[PDB]
């Protein structure tokens, strides 16, 4: 079996962003982010934490597309969505987000694990590909 | 701050494969794999563990990266390599593998963290693109 420090290093090594949020009312707030999430978003740890992750969505709220996510979180189901998000510097990316409910023995709190991934390149590739297929 | 159970949930939730290996002679053997690594490779934990991970490489001896990885592991450097691997069922996939040395302050032994990303899709998209551009 594997100890806590190794688990930390497994998260720290990970390519995808990983985060944990605890529920605060009908919102969540980030309590942990890994290094890859910092790099992905352009924000430092200290800028990100203790806030709901929707700030990444920017000043726009899409069409409250997060409907599916809020449905799933409320219901205690995982989900995955691709969302528009914006780095610190304003540059936009497509973020493939997988959210996973956690059941906590230790306290009474509700936690969620998020795994996040830049999929811009792949979105663009599918687009370029469909364009050439159309020629 | 973050506890051990949630770290385990972060690794369990991970989309990429995560694994820990030990040195044994001039081999390394897996001692932990997450669920995603099962899915990725098609093998169960009990089939995988306690073996050097090169069996995934199949009948296809690469050279190139293997040397590079041995070099890097010996030297105690993290390293990253793309390599063809084969699931249980024979189907091939492109694995972006990053290996990270860590020393356990618990038992003073050095452990290797492996992160495995399936990058088949991107690779195939670039392939399909380069083919249509060739038309
Ligand atoms: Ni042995």
């Amino acid at each position: 079996m594997i100890n806590a420090q190794l688990l930390q290093s497994m998260v720290d090594a990970s390519n995808d962003g990983i985060v944990v949020a605890e529920k605060e009312g009908d919102d969540t707030i980030l309590i942990y982010v890994n290094a890859a999430f910092e790099y992905l978003t352009g924000y430092s740890r200290d800028e990100i934490l203790y806030q709901d992750c929707r700030f990444l969505q920017g000043d726009d709220a899409a069409s409250g597309a997060t409907a599916r996510i809020r449905k799933a979180m409320a219901e205690g189901r995982p989900c995955r969505e691709v969302l528009r998000n914006y780095r610190k510097d304003g540059s936009a990316f497509w973020n493939e987000l997988s959210i996973t409910p956690v059941k906590s023995d230790f306290d009474q709190r509700t936690y969620f694990i998020g795994i996040q991934k830049d999929v811009s390149r792949q979105v663009e590739l599918e687009r370029e590909l469909a364009e050439l297929r159309a020629r």
